[PDB]
């Protein structure tokens, strides 16, 4: 059904792609991102690079929508201005534990063709502190893994079985390429990978380290949770029901740490941005956006504000999160030859996308994965430098109201975060006020062992966190936004 829909189609020979690509965490972004670089690649630069998508945990109805429509999928992007759609045909099979088995994951990643193991398994599928982007040696999932090495369960355990395989038979191992939302997310993914291999097998990590590459990227592309008004919104323009089907904005950007041992797709033709050093681009979009984009979940969230398009209409949420992202945030980076006034008023404008519903509901998600990187990392570089940082302690105070519970209006928060009995603990061990504040602080495995020893901090936060308390997110935010 899906080729008889209003939207360019895959024109290119499908059967001529080759499966060169396994990437774990078939999700909305991987759909609405990489999957229409390759797209790309596949219909207008002769690239025979198709995709095998596998999920480990979840998502198996993403999994099993593909397998009936001919692994096709729809993305439509939307703004103010326009919408387009395609129909995505570089997908060669889409497998899922728990339909096709593990055996049969292992067994297509260790084909000798598979250059690339890519994941968008979110910050949490890596199973590290947030804090110190290390492994958790000691956390459930990964000790059984490490019990049960030859079936395991995680990201990272599936990869370095299938390497130790491809090891044994003799096959060139692939470069493993993390697109998920962290700072030197190749960093954090070597070093779960190495920590998990010495766990388990020293000679597999010796071979890990002298034959994998572990290249960090920076990806930006808006696209909310598919809901049915998405659905039905995709078909209106399309014609086709498509439940795999993603609405997107039309702004996407891919920059990609240059270092692969097997190959990669040519990316660069189809407008990523190859370059030696990721980091300052990482450190710019995950502070400036990303931050921008968790105060107002937070703080947008508990005034009522049910999407980021809605608190884009209130001037002062306008205006704060502007002033987060150029005064604050901004400061903070190193990167060269970008004007950031003007990406931050890029980012306003495609915040106030009214084609778009995107939930401070779904952006408040996993905030302990989130913080340190969005946030905190900030605050210390203007603790270091004696620097003001009013904005970003709104923002931590903001995610300490919310992760209380319960809204302005009395109702309960469904908090949903893999911290939440920590969370849970440390908010019902302390009364509200400067006890909950101090309570939170001392989670550490979010804010480090810095900012719980650090007095101007706490001082800055109680006294946001004091003002939501006193006169609610709304007006505290107009408050700060002038201050
Ligand atoms: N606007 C967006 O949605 C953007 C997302 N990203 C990155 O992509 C990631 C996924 O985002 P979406 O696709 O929108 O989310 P989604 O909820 O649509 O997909 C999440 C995917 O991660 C997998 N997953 C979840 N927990 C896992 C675990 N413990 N182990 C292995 N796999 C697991 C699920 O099976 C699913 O395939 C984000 O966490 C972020 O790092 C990056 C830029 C923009
Ligand atoms: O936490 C989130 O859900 C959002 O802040 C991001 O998914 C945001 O949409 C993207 O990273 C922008 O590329």
């Amino acid at each position: 059904h899906l080729l008889s829909a209003k939207a360019t189609l895959p024109v290119y020979d499908r059967n001529n792609l080759a499966p060169r690509i396994v990437h774990l965490g078939f999700g909305a972004f991987h759909r609405a991102h990489q999957g229409v670089y390759a797209d790309i690649l596949a219909t207008e630069h002769f690239s025979d690079w198709g995709y095998y998508e596998v999920n480990l945990i979840g998502g198996e109805q993403q999994i099993a929508d593909l397998q009936q429509q001919d692994n096709l999928y729809t993305v439509a992007e939307m703004s103010a201005d326009a919408w387009t759609a395609r129909v995505v045909g570089v997908v060669k099979k889409a497998l899922h534990v728990q339909i096709d088995g593990l055996e049969t994951v292992l067994a297509a990643m260790c084909e000798p063709q598979i250059a690339i193991v890519s994941l968008t398994i979110t910050e949490k599928g890596y199973f590290h502190s947030p804090a110190t982007g290390q492994l958790m040696l000691d956390h459930p999932m990964v000790v059984a893994d490490v019990q049960n090495p030859h079936q395991p369960k995680t990201a990272t355990g599936v990869i370095v079985e299938a390497l130790a395989r491809r090891k044994a038979a003799g096959l060139p191992a692939f470069t493993v390429m993390s697109c998920d939302n962290m700072p030197e997310n190749g960093h954090v993914m070597r070093d779960v990978v190495t920590s998990y291999a010495q766990a388990i097998d020293v000679k597999l990590a010796q071979w890990i380290e002298d034959n994998v590459t572990f290249p960090s990227t920076m990806v930006d592309r808006i696209v909310p949770a598919v809901t049915e008004d998405t659905l039905a919104k995709i078909e209106q323009l399309t014609g086709v029901r498509d439940a795999a089907g993603v609405a997107c904005e039309p702004f996407r950007q891919w920059v990609i740490e240059d270092n692969f041992v097997a190959g990669r797709p040519e990316w660069e033709k189809a407008g990523a941005e190859l370059v030696s050093d990721v980091l300052p681009y990482e450190e710019m979009k995950l502070r400036m956006l990303n931050g921008s984009h968790s105060f107002l979940a937070y703080l947008g969230y508990l005034a009522g504000y049910q999407h980021i398009n809605d608190c884009m209409e209130d001037e002062h949420y306008r205006h704060a999160a502007y002033t987060l992202m150029l005064q604050e945030q901004a400061p903070t980076l190193k990167v060269q030859g970008v004007d950031l006034q003007d990406y931050a008023n890029r980012l306003i404008e495609r915040y106030s996308n009214p084609a778009l519903r995107h939930r401070t509901w779904q952006i408040a998600m996993d905030g302990s994965q989130k913080l340190p990187q969005r946030m905190l990392d900030s605050v210390r570089w203007h603790l270091a430098h004696d620097s003001k940082f009013d904005l970003l302690a709104l923002g931590v105070a903001g995610w300490m109201r919310y992760v209380g519970g319960v809204d302005e209006q009395g109702n309960p928060i469904e908090i949903s975060d893999p911290l939440l009995p920590v969370i849970q603990k440390a908010v019902q061990s302390s009364a509200e006020g400067t006890a909950r504040v101090q309570s939170l602080l001392a989670i550490k495995a979010i804010f480090g062992d810095d900012l719980p020893g650090n007095s101007l901090f706490t001082t800055k936060v109680t006294e946001a966190y004091l003002s939501l308390l006193a006169h609610g997110a709304k007006a505290t935010v107009a408050k700060y936004s002038v201050k």
